């Protein structure tokens, strides 16, 4: 069923086995347009696995969708058996943990978000505060230039010791309708809510891969999202 010699690692482990309803909930306000995003799905970190189905729950989003990816749940990531002990999202449950990002879109307005990812019973939840400032009306972003894809990378993780958390830099390319791309620089951390002992990682990377497609029958804006995380870069075992 599960079998660890630490039992840190079973407890993070216990609450992941199976496959767990997520609820991610979204209010954003970019250059004072204001929209709400619902979503649902599941994810199953044995395989890190991912499957979700998100809506603009005020009519038409009025950024791309693929810009709102990263933001819009790391507890769901593969780790492999011998790098358990470095699973810093799973050791944050269920009290949770704080994401906060800055996303630099170059050239152009920049992403605050700040995201509270805990327990609600036996459900997930994702809850998340947007705000967008300095974003040109003639852009990419504002101007609905990117293609609906996405495109597979590896991000780093390191330790934040005087914080008890992660942080992580990472860059994002989204492709441009003319086939030229889009950098979104991201930074991130993370936090605990709870007072708790948390797993503090040694450096590694998450592998990531990312598929969006819509939904025949669906008259609302929307996004349907399947995402696998691995976590890899530690040899040792």
């Amino acid at each position: 069923h599960h079998h660890h010699t630490d039992p840190m690692v079973s407890k993070g482990e216990e609450l992941f086995t199976g496959v767990v309803p997520i609820l991610v909930e979204l209010d954003g306000d970019v250059n004072g347009h204001k929209f709400s995003v619902s979503g649902e799905g599941e994810g199953d970190a044995t395989y890190g696995k991912l499957t979700l189905k998100f809506i603009c729950t005020t009519g038409k989003l009025p950024v791309p969708w693929p810009t709102l990816v990263t933001t819009l749940v790391l507890c769901f990531s593969r780790y492999p058996d011998h790098m358990k002990q470095h699973d810093f999202f799973k050791s944050a449950m269920p009290e949770g943990y704080v994401q906060e990002r800055t996303i630099f879109f170059k050239d152009d307005g920049n992403y605050k978000t700040r995201a509270e990812v805990k327990f609600e019973g036996d459900t997930l939840v994702n809850r998340i505060e947007l705000k967008g400032i300095d974003f040109k009306e003639d852009g990419n972003i504002l101007g609905h230039k990117l293609e609906y894809n996405y495109n597979s990378h590896n991000v780093y993780i390191m330790a934040d010791k005087q914080k008890n958390g992660i942080k992580s830099n990472f860059k994002i390319r989204h492709n441009i309708e003319d086939g030229s791309v889009q950098l979104a620089d991201h930074y991130q951390q993370n936090t605990p809510i709870g007072d708790g002992p948390v797993l503090l990682p040694d450096n590694h990377y998450l592998s990531t891969q990312s598929k969006l497609s819509k939904d025949p029958n669906e008259k609302r804006d929307h996004m349907v999202l399947l995402e696998f995380v691995t976590a890899a870069g530690i040899t040792l075992g």
